[PDB]
């Protein structure tokens, strides 16, 4: 799938029919996807990826800061069908950040594994690009990515994650560990920033 | 707030794109409204009715059976805020059915739980027993009211959703007894009503 | 096999956990944990899945103190349903027990009739109540009848019922929480507790 | 305090009284801490931490890879917290691994002036902690402090005490809740002991 489509017209929620943190509630727009919107989609997504890759040792590797969340429920989704199957994804982690690879075991750990690696956005796709190109190098047996979100833009390079939880429109959001200079991780729905959070935390 | 409001023109999710249980795949149309997104509304009403009862004791009435799940979760939200603040609703619990003895409400605060408000002649009729026991103060709860030029005009204090005038199930909604065992609120599709038909 | 809490348990100290503040004063200890509690119903939900899970369940809820593992249950068995090859619909109904036993407030037993019963209650102690409903049930020719009990008591006043599927055997004493009740109160704390005598005079009828 | 303290002679319990993962079936002995028991401690953590902490802008340091779900789940119910009031304030979020020397995080410098978390699956010699910590003081945050999911008992401690703790537990070897064993059992939700079959099949 394309994974749940989101208008470019979508006026997402009024910030007062949820609960949102006091110190946010002048710097964001709007909600766009709540939490357990979120966590529904990654129920789901869990099951897609122990299809196609259940019954088989995987490493899943968290690019940081941003995927830290989506790779911790999207595990805790994959647990939960461990342990109420008779089959099984035995799982291995990792955690790596995008300069350019840092921290993160050798890459040679990868070689001759199936590789989950587990984003929180593409945009125009050329930084999951040559982190793939980098990842192949290592003859790993397999390599697939989830990304919670995929934007549609001109600037798309083309790639497309083979497991996508929400393709949204070309605006920028924060929320569910996605930042603004490093602000609005502790925020648990995706949101859109509003003009004044964008003054308020500019770098 | 008038709650979450839903439009007519809402297409819902396709089926594919969520986890729905086996026996039903055949039975929905669409996901209306995502048991998450639900989840999240709640959290919020939770505080809602905190901000106005928060200060007493309340005795929580469940109108069953569909409005067993929201009440189940609005009151584990409630729970929640109790135990981490200094702030408290001390609560006791009753249930009943519609289609404990109502004294016990006399001098009571009470909090009536609801799936849905359609007409709102069902929570009209239901108050007006309740009031027949002179309780301290009466506070509705709907998880669902639908826009519609049958309503009598009764809105409830809390509301979860304004949704268009479809017939929606799961959550604990059902249509003949089925589709409760569903997480997310749905529209039915013809087999569906075809299927499950009295 | 019910997790078997011993005589001699301790229990925590309420400091360590998050409690309703209204309640600060009137426990003694936390005796089995939320958590606890959902990790066991978790595993309780496949054990009834596995048993009757190959015909249409109708899950009957025991008000008011079945309320709170019942909601819990039946959320772990649709986790189940809804992420599985085969799966069976399950419809629900809500019962309380009056003794004159009299079932009260739910549809026609006859609605039980051929269907794989699952009936859930918060508490076995001497097992007479559950024992005198479910020859009531059977009057009703159900496929199948299994109880789901989230405690069973260890004492001599039993009259030898077991339930099929049991959370945690416990010891003799008086429990709350988790929507057990002294007196209608305690219904609204998450954990399993026992009560201090403070709280045992304030609540006392 | 020292969180709930869990005996030497405590014999946690048998496996078929929780679901398990099915590839660790002959892995493990027992579940010595049931998932649920930490989530309903975690939660209390949480409101422990505001408590001191909430006054200042905490960030929030995850020492990787162990302390992933703890840190998740602690800063979950931290959110929680934050968001059924009107007060709250911000939190960032760093990771690092440890080799004194720290891989992966941000600069140091971000440290200054700030409420610092730091998130630890767990504490036994302490030794690496107080490192840590002699090192992070270098920056002049506003405040330190620890949180550890696990705190050994053992006579081999230097004596350090974290600020926030979990449970504090005998000197056995445990994994689960991403604590590992060569990089295995870190996919369980429950804290557990390894079997000897278990510790023979995964050895390094
Ligand atoms: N937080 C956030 N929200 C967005 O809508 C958004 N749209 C694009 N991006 C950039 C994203 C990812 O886009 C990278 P690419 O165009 O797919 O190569 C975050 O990148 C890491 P940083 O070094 O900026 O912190 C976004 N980041
Ligand atoms: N399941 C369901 N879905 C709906 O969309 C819906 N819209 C209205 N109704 C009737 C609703 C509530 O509306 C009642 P009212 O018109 O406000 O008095 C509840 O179903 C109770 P019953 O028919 O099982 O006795 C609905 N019921
Ligand atoms: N709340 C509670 N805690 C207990 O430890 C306990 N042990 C036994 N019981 C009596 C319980 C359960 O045991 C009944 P039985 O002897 O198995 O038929 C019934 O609760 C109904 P009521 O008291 O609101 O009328 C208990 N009730
Ligand atoms: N998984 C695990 N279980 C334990 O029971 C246990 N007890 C101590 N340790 C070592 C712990 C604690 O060591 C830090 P310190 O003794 O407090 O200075 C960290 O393990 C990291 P590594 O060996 O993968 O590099 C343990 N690790
Ligand atoms: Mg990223
Ligand atoms: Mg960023
Ligand atoms: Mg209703
Ligand atoms: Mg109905
Ligand atoms: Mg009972
Ligand atoms: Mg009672
Ligand atoms: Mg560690
Ligand atoms: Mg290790």
């Amino acid at each position: 799938s394309p994974g749940v489509v989101i208008s470019d017209d979508e006026p997402g929620y009024d910030l007062d029919l949820f609960c949102i943190p006091n110190h946010y509630a002048e710097d964001l727009e709007r909600v766009f996807i709540p939490h357990g919107l979120i966590m529904d989609r990654t129920e789901r997504l869990a099951r897609d990826v122990m299809k196609e890759m259940g019954g088989h040792h995987i490493v899943a590797l968290c690019v940081l800061k941003g995927g830290y969340k989506f790779f911790a429920d999207l595990l805790d989704y994959i647990k939960a069908l461990n342990r109420n199957s008779d089959r099984s994804i035995p799982m291995t982690v990792d955690f790596i950040r995008l300069k350019k690879v840092i921290g993160g075991d050798d890459l040679s750990t990868l070689t001759g594994k199936n590789v989950l690696i587990v984003e929180d956005i593409i945009d125009t796709g050329k930084t999951m690009q040559t982190l793939l190109s980098l990842v192949r190098q290592y003859n790993p047996k397999m390599v697939k990515v989830a990304s919670l979100l995929v934007k549609r833009t001109p600037r798309s390079v083309g790639y497309k994650p083979d497991f996508v939880g929400f393709e949204i429109p070309d605006k920028f959001v924060v929320g569910y560990a996605l930042d603004y200079n490093e602000y609005f991780r502790d925020l648990n729905h995706v949101c859109v920033i509003s003009e004044t959070g964008k003054a308020k935390y500019k770098a």
